[PDB]
Parts: structure tokens; C-alpha cells; sequence
């Protein structure tokens, strides 16, 4: 439309109407021209002794909206109002719009950088649909749309890795370079604006409840079982059984199994001795790819990193996040004061703790002249009839992965939480469109030198969510997430006296409960 | 199935053949079963018709791609094709990744 | 149908029609199994000395009907009507049809070798309309249906060339496999009966008439022409010019050109003295393709290969055939007395000479000091304004070839003299379907004995050909072919004491004339 | 065209494109044409879209043919793709027949 005139306005919202509830949420901005407008082959060899960091890949000029964590959508206190009422909840729509962009051009003759508008410069912006391009949003990288609505952010440069060669630098002649001015994509000039729509694929519920039950205990512990079970030899070697009695749990038989579980080490946060001057590294779990090794925390679904009511975590089963935003590539040491570690602890009646032996079996065959030896494991995988409980979804976690196109999975849900999908919310990428600086002659040699400018906008992200409602008949009152803090310096989730922003604590999402 | 390809529930049925047998010269009765035959065979044609379905390929790679492509140095034979002898030749495996897609 | 009831009758015929002729005609042919139903790789290195003999290919166990010589067609007596009347003609359809089928198996057991009839034993046939095969067809090769009606004649086996590399037998990378069962055929047993239909592709008459008049001597010799000519300098070296005089041919002014034309060897037939102990080889026309030498018989059009009255004759411009059908493989050698040996003289007046030079032209600069200078020359190809006439078409020749497919050719009439057809006469494959010998166990390896066998049947062709009515106002009467021959010891074109069909001339399709 | 390609009495029309000139300061009036201009310069996209029409391959060739393909012993870069400075790179010429005919 015109200069003079708005191309959108601001929307942040939450609007529950039932068994809907609908997120807005839109933030300010910047994008710099990345690389100077080129391409670039970015690569490495081995970083920190391990080949399994070497990489070949492609930086690109263009930047993306990533909206893949769930405090972009939601404040503290709706998120409360969320894991304090319901069972479940599951992503319906997207509905995202990019407006009010402008164009600055900045010009630094004689040390002045004076910054002005370029009402005819354009920024191009498209969504890959049929997902075409390395998909990079749902891998627990960095910036989202923030969590506080004030906050301004720069949008992310899209890079992607192909393959490499032996665990080189070197590519393959199967590494793929993608164009993305192939794509065909919207300009936009300071009066236009972008928008796209979104539905997701029906997936199931995250569950945001814990087991009020223990699932090896759900016999009644007032009848006996009529089914029997060996108890011994008499001194001939003749065998014996003994009828399982009432509420004797360590005995009776079961349907059900705990889910796959493989043994993390476990360490003690706050009070609580551990080794001195380790070197984690060297020592923890890893799964070889290509001829390298490396390291898969969160570690598969299907376990607990903590005991409630303990200090021992099996801390690569773990999501640690930090309480504030970091710099690009610090290298700092921090402590256990200044981050968010989750705990699991929730799920352990129904699912194995991680630092703990699996269970144990028979090595052996007893005979006259040997007696019956056992064996403990480490690992164990799925069975049939086993059961468990995925990985928790955190406020400042994230929503969604992309399940990969090979053809073959078992149980889509990524280790890291939240919904595992085979066509996910479109990369919405976006560039500042490159403007020639002075060029006097011909020459077949490709433009080298640019306006240098940035710009930004606005951006909306609408998300339907639907929820599960909570049926439950449980008596007694239940627990619930709550404000509870002795004599508050700050008030938590709220600007400090600096104004950043201050997140103390993470908020998972399971405090109600449920008989299994 | 570890070796490859479809698993089916109800796979393409067997069909199953046999040449009739037909009795030789037999110039007494017996309660015992025939055991003297006219020895014989069969041949015929056979047509099988197969349907496929394809998966167009849809990728914005921008350079290009590997091939399955007939490359030999200083061939002294063409392969795939019947030498001297008249017999078949095939000096190798082809499977079937040529094109990729990223993850 | 069945056994005991006929698939087809025996049609042999000629219907002229004004404008039309229909010829029908059918013959016995058989089919020997070939290479016992096996593809095998053929292939050549250097014979006699020369590498442009070195091939490789591939032969196959299947026959072709080939009618591509006139004498298929026509009888002695009905080409005399057409070549006698007509100023020309041009194929329009075709139809053929294999009926009457009979497999034989052939059992030599004790020396006794029986031929008894298989009733259930089938031959599979095909036409290959999209010429996705090798063509062989158009390239003067024998095994066409006979020339006299009651002849019986044994199919060819189809055979072909692809790429050999570097003039020696080994393949290439681009070197081709065809497999002919990988097409779809008809089975045929005895009742059955295959039907075909083609229509031509409009061409150009040929031109069956010898012109009246020399192409340089076209203008009126009464009146002289208001052009002139440089006829000299004078003693100062001033130019002098003279008026160009009625009838004064060697000087006019002329507005077209003869054809293009390649100096070739001239060699006397009968009487006429050739150099003695002669080795041609050596000496003849050749044209270099991949690194090889290759001989070009007939040379292309545009020549004339013999003076009409003389007997001299540019031999490699020449057609010659032999007065009877030959074994394969013979290395006789042949003397005049067994040749028919044609002679294109009826088209001097507009085609150059094969063996005299084709002009002459500037070689220098006169000026006071130097005097003009000319050369001779030995080739010259075609200029603007530039008219020859085709090749002549002989009884026992060849009536079309393929144009080969490569985008770009110039004048596609074939050197042999005929039609050049984009698309021509598909053609049409026959073999015996092998039938197994006793097998008793299994194998996973090919079964290699075979019951032998062979078949045989009729084939009758019916071609539609459009004729040009001669149109002339000569008043005296013209050249006729006619049956001449002083005290004949037996009748020409028929059989003779033995049975043997004799043919003692070419007859050509020149006798009619016109005024250029 | 000796070069390659297609040779055409009426081919695509040229188009002439110039930043049409804008006076400097001019405070007296001449007859002699204006000589002084405010310097400038242009720039803007420019979309092509060209429709193809294609000749589909119809052979009965049975053995494997010859493709182009992305044949390149240990790599050091990627080809037809912008190196570490940005620099797009191209080491061969692809041509256009790999696929065969009988003549």
C-alpha cells in the first residue's frame, strides 16, 4: 500500500473458549544482511579431539523465524493456568503475518554511521512447503521469537550441513548445495506485508498428568492372586511353589513392563559428594555414526533422571537449560546456581531410573552340580507389553522436531519433547534484497560491492491449541504449579531493576494426576 | 523382510503345475495303484502383466545428482548383453539409491 | 482357424488403373532356426588390410522378409509398359500378409533324418513400427523375395553393426543391445495367418524420361544474345569485347549449373585397352569416418558414369550386378561376360562426366608482368543454380532406403538411386519359437537343447503406385524398350532347359525424353 | 548456427534499457546543448520465463546407457556450487547427448 500508512497491528492474546484456546504473540525484529549477500562453504575438521565435529556445509544470506518454543506462545501465567487444569493438549493451527517493515540503510563516511530509510528497498520472504530444504528449526537451537513481548530479537542465519567426507572437512559427491533464490518468494517494500497459513497433522495429546499409581502395583492388596509361583528345591531337588499372597507386590505376576531404559551416570546436585576433577567426556554415552563417536543426551524416552526427594541426577538424561540468554560461543564454566535443570521425577512410578541396573536374568543352567548364578544388564529395549511415559514439555522448551524421511521409525517422539511431525510448520526465511553500490563500467565479474542496510518488522504468530480436559474423581486436593517463593528479592518471571528479564525456575507440565 | 522388499500380508498367490499322468499299457485289474507310466513333459509361454506405482521425484537440489550410468573402461564386452557364446552377461549389482534428499 | 482349412490364396497380378497400378505378389518362403535360438556377439578386426572392415555387432535368431528390389514387384513385361509410357511414378501403399504356415521338425536319429509336420509349434512375428531397431532394410543386401513367382526362397537372418572401438572388434561404452523378444509379436501356428498395412509418405516422382536438349545449349540458336564478353586487351592492355553470336554455345552467358561431381577412375569394357595387372583398391574414392578408410560406391549423384557410345566407364560410379544369384561367401572372380553392368548416359546432357576433370578456374592475378593462369579441378560440389538428375532405377535394383535420423542432411535421395524415406516400410521379423528337447531335473541354468525345426509359408505383398502420364508433342517416334536380341539361342527373362530363370540385361526406366 | 543452437529469422526482440538524463544547475540560457548531468544510476530485477517443448526418448535399447552424472574422485570442493569465498564454481562443460539412437 503506502509509506505513510500501517500494515498490520499488534496482537499478544490468549483466548480460552473451552475446549479451545488460542495464542497471539507478536514481537520486533532486526534482520542483518548475512555474509555480504554470498554464499559461503562453511567447514571442519576435528574440534576438541573428536571427528565426530567435523562438518561440511553452506551459510547462506538469508535469516528465519523460529517460533518452536513454547514460551514464544505463552506467558508464565497462562501456562500455569494450562498444567494446573488439563490432561493433555495438542498444536491445531499457525497462522503467521509479517508487517510494518522498513528498510535502513547505513552509510559510514568519515566515522559519522548515519543511519537512514530506504522507502524502495525490499526484503524477499518465502515458506518451504514442500520441504525441500534441510529442515534446522527443531533442533534445540537458538532464536525464537523471546519470551517477553518487549524484547527485540535478531533473526538467525540459515546454514544447513550436507555430507562429509571420513569424518573430514571434505564433501562427498553426494553433499548437496541448495540455492535458495531458487525458491519462488514475496518482495516486499515498507507498505507490503507476508502471511501464511498452517494446519498440523492430528497428532496424539502430550500427556500433562503423573501416574497415581506405581505400575507394578496395581493388584488389589486385599485379594490374593490364584496363580502360583516357584519358590525352591526340597533337598532331593524336587520343585516347590507358594501361592501369591495379598499385596506382595515383589512377587506378583504382572501384565505390564517398564519402558527401555539404558544406564546414564548419576550425579549429585547441591549437598551430595561426587568424584572429584572428572572429566565427564571421556566417559559418557555415545552412539557411533559413520565411523565417529557421539554424544546423545537427552538419551532415548523411557527413563527418569531423578528419584523425587533425591539429589542424584543422571544428568545426560537431562535438559539443563540456562536462566538467562547467553552470547554466541562463550566458553564459560557455569554452576549449578545459574542454571535449570528439569527433573523427571514424575514419571518414575512407570518409568526406569537412569542411573540405576535395569533388572537382572539368568546366565547359567542349574543342574545337581551348579547352582542357579544371575546376572544384572545396563540396557534394555523396547519388549512387547511395555509401557512408559514420554519426556515432559517445559515453558521454555520446545514444541515440535521433524520426524526424518528414511522410510523406517519406531514411535515418532522426539527425545527432546513435545510433537513429533512428519510434515511440521514450513521455514519461513527472509533476506534483505541486495543494492548495488556505485558501478561505473561493464564487467562480467558478478557485482562484489553493496548498500550496506538491515531491516525490521513485526511479527505475529496465532496458534489454536486443543485441550483435554481433566475428569478426574480424586478426593483430597491435588498439587498444583503456584507462585510460592520465601521473602521474594524479585519478583520471578517479571523485569528486574536493570529491566532483563528474570525465569528462575523451569515449569514442566505434569501436576495433576491419574490412576494408571 | 531382511532380505528386501515388499512384506505382504496376502501375497501374489502360487500357482502350481503339473502334467497329467497318463497310464501305460495295462491288461489286468489290481486293487494296487498304477505305477507304469507314459513318460512325458510340458512346455508353454508364460505372460506376467505388473502394474507399478511411482513416487515422483521432487527435489530443488541445485547441482547435479549422482546416476546409475553404463561406465567401464576399455570394455571387451558389452554387459547386460549375450557374448560370444550367446550366454547372458551382468557384471554387476544395481541397486536402487541413486537420488538424495535431505533429511 | 485349423489345420485341414487354407489362411490364404496365392494372388500375383498387375491391375493398371489410368493413374494407378496395384502389384501383387506372393511367394513360398522358409525360415531355418538360426543360430539355435540364440543371440550371439559377432564381430570383425582388420580384413584384407583394412581397418573400415573391423566391426562389432550382434546376430540374432530371427528372419526377415526383405522387398526391396522391383523385380519383387514387377514382371520383365509390365516394367517394359511403364518405363515405355510413363514420365514417372512413386510408391503409395502397401499391404502384406504371411499365411499358410508350416512347422517341421526335423529328427536325425540312425542317420535317417525324417521330416515329420508339429501342428502345435508356433512362429512369432513382428513389425517394427516405431524403427526402434537397426534398420538393415535399404542397404543393396540379398535375400529379397525372388524375382520369378515360382521361386522358393530362404528369409535372411537378421544381423547388425553398432559401435566398435577405435577400428578394431572391441565395443564401446555407447555400443547397443537390442533385444527383438523384448517387443511384442504375434504367435502363429498352422491355421493362423499375420496381416500388415503401410502407406508411403508423399514423395517425389522419379523421373523416368532422358531431356532433348544439352542444359548449356538452351538458349535459341537464331538470334544472339544483348550480352557480351571480355575477349582481350590490346597492345596497351585496354579491355575489347565481342557480342555473343547465335548458336555460339561455347560463350554464352548461362543461367544454371551442372551437378556436383568427384572425379572417379575410368577403365574400357570389351574392346579398349586398360593399364594391365591392375590392383584397384589402392587407387579408388574413399572418404575418412572415425580414422578409416572407406570406398563410396556409387559415389553420390549428380554424375554421369558413362559417354553415351563409348566404352569407358567410371566403374565406382556404376551399379553392377550379376546376371544370376551367387552362393554366399564366394570369392570368385567375375569377368565382363557375367556381368550387368549399367550405364547412366541418358542423362549427359545435364550431368558431368565421372571421369574427366569438371572444369577449370583463376589460379592468379594477371597484371603487366604476370599472364593469366587457370587450373583444372577434380571436385566441386554444389553452388546455386546447380540441377543434376537422380540416379536411375533398374529392375533388379533397389526401390527405397531410410534417411538416417541425426537432424540435419541435405537432398535425402540415396546413392543407390530409389526413395529416401523418413519413415519406410517397417520391417517385418520372423523366427521359430524354440521347443525344448526332454528335460528332466531342474536347473537354474538356461536350457540349451532344442527340438530342431524349421517353417515355411507364403508371403504376398501388394503395393499401390502412383503414376505421371507422359505429356509430350515430340512428332517423331521415340526410344522404346524392346525385346531385340539377333538369333536368340533361348528366351530371355524366362526359365531355361534346367529351369533356371536367365536375365541377360539392366533394364533401366529412361526412355521417354523431354525438353529441359 | 555454427556455434550450436537454434538459428531464427525473427528471434527474441532486443531490450534496450537507459536512465533517462537529468540536468545539473542551468542558469543561463544557450543554444549549445546541456552537457552537465546529476550522476546516476539504475538497478531493479528482471524475470525470464521460457516454456520448452520436449522430444521424449522412445528406445528399445535392453543394457544400461551412458548419464551424466556427478562423477568426482575425493572432492575438494563441491561443483556448480559457491566455494568457501563465495565464488561459484563450474569445471566441466555439459553438453547434451548422452542418450543413443540407432541411425
Amino acid at each position: 500500500d503506502g509509506v505513510g500508512n500501517a500494515s498490520g497491528d499488534w496482537h499478544c492474546d490468549s483466548t480460552w473458549m473451552g475446549d479451545r484456546v488460542v495464542t497471539k504473540s507478536t514481537r520486533t525484529w532486526v534482520l542483518p544482511s548475512y555474509n555480504n549477500h554470498q554464499y559461503r562453504e562453511i567447514k571442519s575438521g576435528s574440534v576438541d579431539g573428536s571427528n565426530a565435529n567435523a562438518y561440511f556445509g553452506y551459510s547462506t544470506p538469508w535469516g528465519y523465524f523460529d517460533f518452536n518454543r513454547f514460551h514464544s506462545h505463552w506467558s508464565p501465567r497462562d501456562w500455569q493456568r494450562l498444567i494446573n487444569n488439563y490432561w493433555g493438549f495438542r498444536p491445531r493451527s499457525l497462522r503467521v503475518k509479517i508487517f510494518n517493515i522498513q528498510v535502513k540503510e547505513v552509510t559510514v563516511q568519515d566515522s559519522t554511521t548515519t543511519i537512514a530509510n530506504n522507502l524502495t528497498s525490499t526484503v524477499q520472504v518465502f515458506t518451504d512447503d514442500d520441504y525441500q530444504l534441510p529442515y534446522v528449526v527443531g533442533n534445540g537451537t537458538e532464536g525464537c521469537l523471546p519470551a517477553f513481548p518487549p524484547q527485540v530479537f535478531t533473526l538467525p542465519q540459515y546454514g544447513y550441513a550436507t555430507l562429509n567426507r571420513d569424518n573430514t572437512e571434505n564433501p562427498t559427491e553426494r553433499s548437496s548445495f541448495f540455492c535458495l533464490e531458487y525458491f519462488p518468494s514475496k518482495m516486499l517494500r515498507t507498505g507490503n506485508n507476508f502471511e501464511f497459513t498452517y494446519n498440523f497433522e492430528e497428532v496424539p495429546f502430550h500427556s500433562s498428568f503423573a501416574p497415581s499409581q506405581n505400575l507394578f502395583k496395581l493388584a488389589n492388596p486385599l485379594v490374593d492372586q490364584y496363580l502360583y509361583r516357584f519358590v525352591s528345591t526340597n533337598n532331593t531337588g524336587g520343585v516347590q511353589f507358594n501361592k501369591n499372597l495379598a499385596g506382595r507386590y515383589a512377587n506378583t505376576y504382572k501384565n505390564w513392563f517398564p519402558g527401555p531404559m539404558g544406564r546414564t551416570q548419576g550425579w549429585n546436585l547441591g549437598s551430595g559428594v561426587n568424584r572429584a576433577s572428572v572429566s565427564a567426556f571421556a566417559t559418557t554415552n555415545r552412539m557411533e555414526l559413520e565411523g565417529a563417536s557421539y554424544q546423545v543426551p537427552p538419551q532415548p524416552n523411557g527413563m527418569t533422571n531423578n528419584l523425587q526427594g533425591s539429589n542424584t541426577y543422571a544428568l545426560e538424561n537431562t535438559m539443563i537449560f540456562n536462566s538467562q540468554p547467553a552470547n554466541p560461543g562463550t566458553t564459560a564454566t557455569y554452576l549449578e546456581g545459574n542454571m535449570l535443570i528439569t527433573s523427571e521425577s514424575e514419571t518414575q512410578p512407570v518409568n526406569r531410573v537412569a542411573y540405576n541396573v535395569g533388572g537382572q536374568m539368568a546366565t547359567n543352567n542349574q543342574s545337581s552340580t551348579t547352582a542357579p548364578a544371575t546376572g544384572t544388564y545396563n540396557l534394555q529395549e523396547i519388549v512387547p507389553g511395555s509401557v512408559w511415559m514420554e519426556r515432559d514439555v517445559y515453558l521454555q522448551g520446545p514444541i515440535w522436531a521433524k520426524i526424518p524421511e528414511t522410510g523406517a521409525h519406531f514411535h515418532p517422539s522426539p527425545a527432546m519433547g513435545g510433537f513429533g511431525l512428519k510434515h511440521p510448520p514450513p521455514m519461513m526465511l527472509i533476506k534483505n534484497t541486495p543494492v548495488p553500490g556505485n558501478i561505473t563500467s561493464f564487467s562480467d565479474v558478478p557485482v562484489s560491492s553493496f548498500i550496506t542496510q538491515y531491516s525490521t518488522g513485526q511479527v505475529t504468530v496465532e496458534m489454536e491449541w486443543e485441550l483435554k480436559k481433566e475428569n478426574s474423581k480424586r478426593w483430597n486436593p491435588e498439587i498444583q504449579y503456584t507462585n510460592n517463593y520465601n521473602d521474594p528479592q524479585f519478583v520471578d518471571f517479571a523485569p528486574d531493576s536493570t529491566g532483563e528479564y528474570r525465569t528462575t525456575r523451569p515449569i514442566g507440565t505434569r501436576y495433576l494426576t491419574r490412576p494408571l
